């Protein structure tokens, strides 16, 4: 459970996404990509994407991006009530798109890195640590629900 003092400095940073939340989100995806190749071929349609420079000029990579970052920030937002936000997500994610906790794990590193890159302002060490804390809520959430719906992860 994350107190309030925490949530504020998630959001805080937040708010700083917000102000381009497609460039965010094309930072993230591409660094999940670059770390860990693997997580690309979850992607039918983006598997076929063969380097950083293509990657940035996908349209359709970016408006994923954008996705991604709006339904995690009305997560974050819900500071742990997230109960209605979690169920769609895990369940396309488990039956699906087949997404393990691990690749979960990946995804938080790239968000974690491309906000300790863009935003030392807002991302000092207590800050971090509180997004982590976060992101660590998250996945311990969706790891309960996959269980429920019958997906090892
Ligand atoms: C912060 C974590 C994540 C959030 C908030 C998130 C959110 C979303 C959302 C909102 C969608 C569209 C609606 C849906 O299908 O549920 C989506 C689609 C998708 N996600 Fe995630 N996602 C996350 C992590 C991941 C990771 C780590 C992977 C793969 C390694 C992944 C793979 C996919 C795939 C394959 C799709 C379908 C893309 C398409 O073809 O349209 N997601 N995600």
């Amino acid at each position: 459970v994350l107190s309030e003092g925490e949530w504020q400095l998630v959001l805080h940073v937040w708010a700083k996404v917000e102000a381009d939340v497609a460039g965010h989100g094309q930072d993230i995806l591409i660094r999940l990509f670059k770390s860990h190749p693997e997580t690309l071929e979850k992607f039918d349609r983006f598997k076929h994407l063969k380097t950083e420079a293509e990657m940035k000029a996908s349209e359709d990579l970016k408006k994923h991006g954008v996705t991604v970052l709006t339904a995690l920030g009305a997560i974050l937002k819900k500071k742990g009530h997230h109960e209605a936000e979690l169920k769609p997500l895990a369940q396309s994610h488990a039956t699906k798109h087949k997404i393990p906790i691990k690749y979960l794990e990946f995804i938080s590193e790239a968000i974690i890195h491309v906000l300790h890159s863009r935003h030392p302002g807002d991302f000092g060490a207590d800050a971090q640590g509180a997004m982590n804390k976060a992101l660590e809520l998250f996945r311990k959430d969706i790891a309960a629900k996959y269980k429920e719906l019958g997906y090892q992860g």
